[PDB]
């Protein structure tokens, strides 16, 4: 059996698997009441991608498709419907056993970014080159019109008219539009992928500590805002480089729990230890919420396969 | 001696190391007259990062810093002077042996993106973001001196003295006046000053060979065009080589592009020690290849090895 390994990357060399952001800090929140069941950044230790997880950092919270038409919506702004394909441009087949096209956002909120278009049709006078446009845009993932599993979503723009029907369209995510109460930001609330009143399917399972005294450990990034007050964050279970590494290696999991040590390169010492679980998440023995205050040159080193009855040294 | 390897990734699982884009096609252009000396996506086969190359996909063509002054354009828009730090927030030290802060763009053009800010002071801090353009050919583009300028359509709502992020999205224009040239380096310290600490230029040295690129198409804010950015190796290869740091056993690795389903080799290429590919091809344009194909290391060869024609 191929030996299990993690990449050798300090925190400052890792990126979030749930939004295109660098990892800023490690983080715990033991008293979290929500069920933790994110769909991006989901990969087993033996390399099986789950939920809506795909490998490209550029694909996380991205969409590709075509605008159909401007549409009416009660909310302010100018609204547009777009069909969505797979990120590789092939038609999304709703009979595949995934919750939504891979890369689809996995949380409730107003995702701010840029919609860009490059026309299919070309002009001989322009050297046979297509016309283009891009504009800031917001995708409300809690909207009844957010139906990526049905192959269509809606976005809104400040721009009132310069979005073209029937043309190839890309959404590049940048941040959140707002985190006011009215903007329904909740990182642990899944979108309804097929719309209002429908049940999501094919989900990666929820994650939780099972051993007393343990809590989830997250890789946290702070997410930009278009406006308003706030310091919002997105917490992932494993960074995108771990997803990429595990997928590559596909090493057999020799037990249900790997023991890992967070180590300082300069000192050589272990700052704390953690359980890395088979389904792809970490727990630590810690009784507080907030950041883990440690150097960003620190990294996780795989020590050995253990089991659920292993007692972690307290942080 | 740790064996040399490449990741197992299809084109559809790779991203560009010079701009945050997926790889769209493999590409050649034998008649290219420009010197190819890009500074992002530069890594030797034994894992030495060069130029302005760093590991984060989010760091490519990114900046961090603080705005210091608003300067109105003569006719339209507003410019903003920005002091830049390293992407990790530490102060940029110009005496370090790099051309510019890691992640700095490595080409001439109008780079379009979003400037966002989260204030230091507060119980929750204020935020704003706006579309922005950074003209990397501008005399005000001096990242090696710790400062740049960006322009916005927004005329007032950018704050001074507050943490600022640039997230790149595409190009503003590729019209004549927008000076897009993917192989022209910016003057990192301004026009009268020589760039320093550069990753070396790359070229075939054998007749009949040409560079092989990983090409991505880059979005446009407006106008006509179908611009592309070509990298020498994808970001995932940079990350892999850095991790492995396998000893290079000659100056040229032979790699095969293979179809996993049929197990057949579609073509072979030279992967040079300095971190770039050549092939024996006498035409320009995309390489047409099955979607399941990827490069596999075969063996070390030398500069005199003759590639099978494509
Ligand atoms: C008030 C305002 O800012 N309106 C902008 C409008 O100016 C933008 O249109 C672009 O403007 C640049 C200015 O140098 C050029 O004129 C571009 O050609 C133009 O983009 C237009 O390009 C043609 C070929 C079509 O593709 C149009 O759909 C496209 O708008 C636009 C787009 O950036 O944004 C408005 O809000």
């Amino acid at each position: 059996s191929k030996p299990f390994t993690l990449p050798i990357l300090t925190l400052g060399e890792l990126t979030n698997s749930r939004f295109p952001l660098p990892i800023d800090v490690l983080y715990t929140n033991p008293n979290e009441s929500a069920i933790v069941q994110c769909q991006n950044g989901r990969c087993t230790l033996d390399g099986e991608l789950q939920g809506t997880t795909q490998l490209l950092p550029t694909g996380i919270c991205a969409f590709r498709g075509k605008v159909t038409q401007q549409v009416q919506d009660e909310h302010r702004g100018t609204h547009w419907n777009m069909t969505v394909t797979n990120l590789n441009g092939t038609p999304f087949d709703p009979t595949e056993d995934v919750p939504a096209p891979l890369g689809t956002p996995d949380f409730s909120g107003q995702i701010y970014g840029v919609i860009s278009q490059r026309n299919t049709n070309t002009v001989p006078g322009e050297g046979n080159l297509p016309a283009n446009r891009a504009h800031e845009a917001v995708i409300a993932t809690y909207s009844p019109k957010f139906t990526p599993k049905l192959g269509n979503i809606q976005f809104s723009t400040w721009e009132t008219q310069d979005v073209s029907s029937g043309q190839p369209t890309k959404f590049t995510p940048v941040g959140l539009a707002s985190v006011d109460a009215n903007s329904h930001f909740d990182q642990w609330t899944l979108p309804s992928y097929s719309g209002a009143l429908t049940l999501n399917m094919n989900l990666a399972p929820s994650v939780a500590p099972v051993f007393p005294g343990e809590c989830l450990l997250f890789f946290r990034s702070f997410i930009p805002l278009k406006g308003g007050y706030g310091n919002p964050a997105i917490d992932c279970l494993m960074p995108q480089e771990w997803v990429q590494h595990l997928y590559q290696e596909s090493a057999p999991s020799l037990s249900d729990v790997a023991l890992v040590r967070y180590v300082n390169p300069e000192t050589g010492r272990t700052l704390f230890e953690a359980k890395l679980h088979r389904n792809g998440f970490l727990t630590v023995a810690r009784n507080s919420a907030g950041p883990v205050v440690a150097p960003t040159n620190g990294y996780f080193r795989f020590d050995s396969w253990v089991n659920q009855f292993y007692t972690l040294a307290p942080m």
